[PDB]
DNA sequence: GTCGTTAGTTGTGGGACTAAAGGATATCGTGAACCGAAAAATTAGTGTAACGGGTATCCCACAACGCTAG
């Protein structure tokens, strides 16, 4: 869309778009489960799970 | 030789899948410019004090006797 010269790859760049995938990954992902914390063995357990 | 009929597929579509507890999530991408609407803030303008009688109420104090003679 951009003709003018006045354009530097700053203003190409949107943080939102990339912020919004890795969000939605550690949030919504059922692979990114709620840590069983109860004891360090159930912590060992699920990160080997 | 040709056309309708029947039964047995065959592919495809719609409908089921204990009970109890619990129950947190994250959610992009951008084009400009002017006009209208209403909601909000700022500004401009007017003011009493005691007196006469007469009488309604209040608080505050006091009274509500006893004896003698014609």
């Amino acid at each position: 869309v951009r003709d003018n010269e006045v354009f530097t790859p700053i203003d190409l760049i949107n943080a939102k778009t990339l912020s919004s995938v890795i969000n939605s990954f550690f949030g919504t992902n059922q692979l990114s489960q709620f840590m069983d914390q109860t004891n360090p063995l159930a912590e060992i357990t699920h990160k080997r799970r």
